[PDB]
């Protein structure tokens, strides 16, 4: 059950990656907000499902894969079998979601979180239903090679507040950033 959510951290120039790593220096409190938002379920016997494309999965340090206490599904048309550590591999968002109903998965999933990359995010962002986008706006330009698609405002509404989401500008290592929530339903 649950809902369909996208989570992303983006630079002013809409960059989410550079050469297998983040465009910016490590931001520990941002990391920690991603972990908590994706892991938290207040339901007993369920876990959240984290969906990620091949490049996002490999951008995570092996020391952090799989993502503990979450079901990890890799989305890829080119891998031949689930990468070591991953639970499932699916060829598309559709089948991933579909997957979410057979034997293990409809009785075990709470929320669904899409953690990257651009093509997964485009796929989803343009998928029927009630989707939420949790966006961290890093207020600085960073040289990037991977990007999040423009958010078609007035299609997507910004929510003034949402539980567990800080409303204030944050700062780390002198980079300012803020958390934003957007939603849609079609
Ligand atoms: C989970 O651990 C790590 C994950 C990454 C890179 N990824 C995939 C990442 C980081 N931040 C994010 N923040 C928000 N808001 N949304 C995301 N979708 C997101 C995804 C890099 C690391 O170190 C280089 C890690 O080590 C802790």
């Amino acid at each position: 059950v649950g809902s369909l959510n996208c989570i992303v951290a983006v630079s002013q120039n809409m960059g989410i990656g550079k050469n297998g790593d983040l465009p910016w220096p490590p931001l520990r409190n941002e990391f920690r907000y991603f972990q908590r938002m994706t892991t938290t379920s207040s339901v007993e016997g369920k876990q959240n499902l984290v969906i990620m494309g091949k490049k996002t999965w490999f951008s995570i340090p092996e020391k952090n894969r799989p993502l503990k206490g979450r079901i990890n599904l890799v989305l890829s048309r080119e891998l031949k079998e689930p990468p070591q550590g991953a639970h499932f591999l699916s060829r598309s968002l559709d089948d991933a979601l579909k997957l979410t109903e057979q034997p293990e998965l409809a009785n075990k999933v709470d929320m669904v979180w899409i953690v990257g990359g651009s093509s997964v995010y485009k796929e989803a962002m343009n998928h029927p239903g009630h989707l939420k986008l949790f966006v961290t706006r890093i207020m600085q330009d960073f040289e990037s090679d991977t990007f999040f698609p423009e958010i078609d405002l007035e299609k997507y509404k910004l929510l003034p507040e949402y539980p567990g989401v800080l409303s204030d500008v944050q700062e780390e290592k002198g980079i300012k950033y803020k958390f934003e929530v957007y939603e849609k339903n079609d």
